[PDB]
């Protein structure tokens, strides 16, 4: 049959996808800006398709309910045929790979620690050995799941701490985690993807820091329904953009070129 | 039909694959040791296959001759059906991805600069602006091809330099490049994958250094013939090993645990 407009699912999160300040004046894909908006356009240009940016209905990345077996988030939108491609900071994981197709990574990263400047923490081991400085993750997504599923002693100890700590150490959004770091006088540290940590470190009021090595090493991938023909072309596009240096330029544009915390 | 032993192609290069010191006493897969030997065993264990380690006949990674259209190296062994899987420090590239299947990365890396300690170079830009300190790459493989194909001004200038420099700045093997750094009194710098640079930095006589940021960001993948059923299971195995922390442990074992240059 004839070509059809490709339905892209994504999620609103700076600096990946944001409504432009003047979005009310605009329409369609032009309402949005950010790293993933630019990446979507570069992929579509290379592959020769038209597309529509849509925002994932449930605000989630993708997990399977153990009782109902239903997939939520952007993964679910692909699994159930509601979108044709997901272009987002979506971590490549085994359980997701079993149900959807992923490109090779477009961005490499790991779980990391964000502190308020001056907090006496340098590593996950440091966090794990104490409770005065509380620490936690988002309440959904791959960072939380890393701790929940880990069999590594330090990370298992951290998960047991997080489930039992009071008040709750979990946050609903990145903005909430960052605000909690900023407002807690050194008594909250936030575990989050290194990408995001690096972005926030260059935002005013310039009071957060990434510390320590990353806890793991993984990647974000472009996702398509399992077996979709679009997958091959999108994957080749990711590889081409990487080989041309364009992914590095795009990260610099959205993270550093207009950083707010000096040179 | 019945299961058959899987033919693995790999290449002899420390610390990935080496003949054990006592190899003459041994037989079969047990003759070999190293990171990729251990990785092959972990993949086979997870997937439930028996396998035979073989060494790529032509000593190459994989490129296509522009005139004959023939693929060489480990890629060629897969393309032409001489091996079932390649388990090696084989870079995921667009042109290879078009002809073989790749797992998600098992190791992330980039092109990097190796200097003899004390050489006054900190970046690729520094190299590109001068000729007193000669610099080059292997004479085959993805590092050379990065420069040959680059449209980025600094790297294109470096390629033009490398093709025209005398005496030849290219080397046939990693060992030759390292020896040339070590013997050239600061007048040769070697461009090589960061993985390898990091390994050599922890080898006696402890006279080399990795300097500067990496020039690119890519990955090694396990490769199979295009469409081979083995690909899905191998890819899931890579993801599982990564998620369990085993790939990090394996790098530490072969790079750092017995490093020769201090703690
Ligand atoms: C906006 N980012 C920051 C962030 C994200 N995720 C989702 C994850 N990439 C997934 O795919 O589930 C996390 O799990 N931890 C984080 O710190 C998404
Ligand atoms: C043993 N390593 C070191 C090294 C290798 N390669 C081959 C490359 N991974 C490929 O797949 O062509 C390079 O191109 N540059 C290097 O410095 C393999
Ligand atoms: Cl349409
Ligand atoms: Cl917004
Ligand atoms: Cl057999
Ligand atoms: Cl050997
Ligand atoms: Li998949
Ligand atoms: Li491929």
């Amino acid at each position: 049959g004839a070509n059809k407009t490709v339905v892209v699912t994504t999620i609103l999160e700076s600096p990946y996808v944001m409504m432009k300040k003047n979005h009310e004046m605009l329409e369609g894909n032009e309402r949005y800006e950010g790293y993933c908006v630019d990446l979507a356009a570069e992929i579509a240009k290379h592959c020769g398709f038209k597309y529509k940016l849509t925002i994932v209905g449930d605000g989630k990345y993708g997990a399977r309910d153990a009782d109902t077996k239903i997939w939520n988030g952007m993964v679910g939108e692909l699994v159930y045929g509601k979108a044709d491609i997901a272009i987002a900071p979506l971590t490549i994981t085994l359980v997701r790979e079993e149900v959807i197709d992923f490109s090779k990574p477009f961005m490499s990263l790991g779980i990391s620690i964000m502190i308020k400047k001056g907090t006496p923490i340098e590593s996950a081991e440091d966090l794990s050995k104490q409770t005065e400085i509380a620490y936690g993750t988002l309440d959904s997504g791959s960072t939380k799941e890393f701790f929940r599923r880990s069999k590594i002693a330090v990370f298992d100890k951290m998960w047991t701490y997080m489930r039992s700590a009071e008040p709750s150490v979990f946050v609903r959004t990145t903005a909430e985690g960052v605000a909690r770091v900023r407002k807690s006088k050194g008594k909250y540290a936030y575990l989050l993807e290194s990408t995001m940590n690096e972005y926030i470190e260059q935002r005013k009021p310039c009071d957060t820091m990434k510390v320590g090595g990353n806890l793991d090493s993984k990647g974000y991938g472009i996702a398509t329904p399992k077996g979709s023909s679009l997958g091959n072309a999108v994957n080749l596009a990711v590889l081409k953009l990487n080989e041309q240096g364009l992914l590095d330029k795009l990260k610099n544009k959205w993270w550093y070129d207009k950083g707010e915390c000096g040179s």
